[PDB]
């Protein structure tokens, strides 16, 4: 197997996606393979029936790449925590993000649904 053959795993095992929410307090985190990075300006986070506080991404790394030239990125791994003001019982957290391979391909964008727990404001 020429080089860079085995890298296209499935974009749950080069991104591991991950919450846990402590009443106002939700933490999103992603696990990020070596060799495997997410683009910051393809995050996208929304509310469904919960009113959040204006989240701010980290400061990642400057990349090339072919796919946009230069932008921001994530390696090893992206904590982002959330506050949750308020939100009613069955309310979500809509989660899209983007991730590429090193050895030259990008995954399609991914979303994740997170069910978030009742916070009365």
């Amino acid at each position: 197997d020429a080089p860079g053959r085995s890298q296209f795993v499935p974009a749950d095992q080069a991104f591991a996606f991950d919450f846990q929410q402590n009443q106002h307090d939700l933490n999103l985190t992603w696990q990020i393979k070596d060799g495997y990075y997410l683009y910051r300006k393809q995050i996208r986070i929304t509310p469904e029936h919960a009113k959040i506080a204006d989240v701010q991404l980290p400061q990642g790394v400057w990349h090339e790449d072919e796919f946009y030239g230069k932008s921001e990125i994530y390696r090893d791994r992206l904590t982002l925590p959330v506050t949750i003001n308020q939100a009613s019982a069955g309310a979500t957290l809509t989660v899209t993000y983007q991730g590429c391979a090193d050895a030259g391909f990008c995954y399609p964008p991914e979303t994740k649904t997170v069910p978030l727990s009742e916070v009365v404001a």
